[PDB]
């Protein structure tokens, strides 16, 4: 599957793509404002994520740090990124269908649109100004708006028992972005697409 990753932000981002225990395609790349990076994701990839990272520094070996979404210090990510991260999530070729969503379960750093470029389903979007509106106790100094699980590490926020409800904090993310997961047991906002669809992830879509 083809994913075109487009940075419409005014600022540089470092895109990342992983399934948790491996890179997808090269795993990461710099995108200056306006740049597009096209990757290939293997069919059948389960549990893939794409995200942006902000305020990164890398040396010539591709090691360094980002203020949001750092993945073990690597330019090419192999693992998931440090919150806060707005997440484009996908599982491809699962019994004939693809499943896409946007999540704020790991917080929010950059606004996002995640849409198919082929026919048969609709896209999803979280483009509200979550960072500017973020509750004081969730604000990350690095940039971004942390989820409550990251901040407080409770069973209720992290839904560790598989028993949890919405919270004051999850409802904030839900109010600003109804079409994204706000907590682990949120009513799903997953979209079912035809198997082997292709996609575009746009950072800062309203920019
Ligand atoms: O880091 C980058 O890589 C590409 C190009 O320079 C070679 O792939 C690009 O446009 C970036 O900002
Ligand atoms: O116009 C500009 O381009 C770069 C950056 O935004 C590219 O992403 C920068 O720092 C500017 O002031
Ligand atoms: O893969 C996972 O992603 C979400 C969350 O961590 C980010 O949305 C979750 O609950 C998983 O088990
Ligand atoms: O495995 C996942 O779990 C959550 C959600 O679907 C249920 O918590 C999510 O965002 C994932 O990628
Ligand atoms: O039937 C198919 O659709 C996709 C692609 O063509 C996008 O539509 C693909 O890889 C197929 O085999
Ligand atoms: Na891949
Ligand atoms: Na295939
Ligand atoms: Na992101
Ligand atoms: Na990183
Ligand atoms: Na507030
Ligand atoms: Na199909
Ligand atoms: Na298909
Ligand atoms: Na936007």
């Amino acid at each position: 599957a083809t994913f075109e990753i487009v940075n419409r932000c005014s600022y540089t981002v470092w895109a990342a793509a992983s399934k948790g225990d491996a890179a997808l395609d090269a795993g990461g790349r710099q995108l200056n404002s306006g740049e597009s990076w096209t990757i290939n994701v293997e069919p059948g990839t389960n549990g893939g994520k794409i995200w942006a990272r902000t305020d990164c520094y890398f040396d010539d070996s591709g090691s360094g740090i980002c203020k949001t979404g750092d993945c073990g210090g690597l330019l090419r990510c192999k693992r998931f990124g440090r919150p806060p991260t707005t997440l484009a999530e996908f599982s491809l070729n699962q019994y004939g269908k693809d499943y896409i969503d946007i999540s704020n379960i790991k917080g929010f750093n950059v606004p996002m649109n995640f849409s198919p470029t082929t026919r048969g389903c609709r896209g999803v979007r979280c483009a509200a100004d979550i960072v500017g509106q973020c509750p004081a106790k969730l604000k990350a100094p690095g940039g971004g708006c942390n989820d409550a699980c990251t901040v407080f590490q409770t069973s209720e926020y992290c839904c560790t028992t598989g028993k949890c409800g919405p919270t004051e904090y999850s409802r904030f993310f839900k109010r600003l972005c109804p079409d994204a997961f706000s907590y682990v047991l949120d009513k799903p906002t997953t979209v079912t697409c035809p198997g082997s669809s292709n996609y575009r992830v746009t950072f800062c879509p309203t920019a």
